[PDB]
């Protein structure tokens, strides 16, 4: 239909848009104790990241079906977070990248940074590590001092340790970042786990 047919041109289009639907699929398939208020928001930011891309979620939830009368009075965003991952995968969409963001995204629920994932602020996160501090031929003091300035915007992923503490651990040591102490946590995320999908995903500054 004329819903996923948008789709299917849109996640050919240069863009964010793939990375973006596996935030918020994966956010709702792993989020722990979400409110209800969660979950509207959850939906709100379905419909806008699908209106940015130029498609309407009305288009493609009456495409999976999802409409016709049924046991409920409008469509549980659960069906469609459901449906809405089959039909990615019956588009053949890059699974590689799909599930790398899936699993970082479940990483940075166990943060508490729900709050910030529903803001569509991860993916900021990413474009900034990607050209900032994931880099080559970089300066390594200057690197710390933009990861700083990256993480004060995203409190969360420190995972209550203050900003303050977490950098009295990171040093340069023999020209690479060294996160010592208390930053180890947060140095094992960066290049385990960020540091790679922000190399594998391609995104605009």
């Amino acid at each position: 239909g004329p819903g996923t047919a948008c789709l299917t041109k849109a996640l050919k289009d240069s863009g964010d848009l793939l990375v973006e639907l596996a935030v918020i699929i994966c956010a709702y398939q792993n989020g722990k104790d979400l409110q209800e208020q969660d979950f509207k928001e959850l939906k709100e930011l379905l419909e806008r990241t699908l209106e940015r891309a130029g498609c309407a979620l009305d288009d493609i939830v009456a495409d999976l079906g999802l409409e016709e009368l049924l046991g409920s009075i409008g469509v549980s965003t659960g069906d469609i977070i459901q449906g809405l991952y089959k039909l990615l995968k019956e588009l053949k969409i890059d699974e590689t990248v799909f599930n790398a963001v899936c699993d970082v995204t479940k990483k940075m629920l166990d943060n508490k940074c729900l709050p910030k994932i529903l803001q569509g602020d991860l993916v900021k996160f990413l474009k900034d590590l990607k050209y900032k501090v994931c880099i080559e031929g970089g300066d390594p003091e200057l690197i710390i001092k933009d990861l700083k300035i990256i993480l004060e915007r995203l409190p969360c992923v420190l995972g209550g340790v203050g900003l303050d503490d977490l950098f009295k651990n990171i040093f340069v040591k023999d020209g690479i970042l060294s996160f010592e102490g208390i930053a180890k946590p947060l140095g094992d995320l960066l290049i385990l786990v960020l540091c790679p999908n922000v190399k594998n995903i391609n995104v605009s500054s």
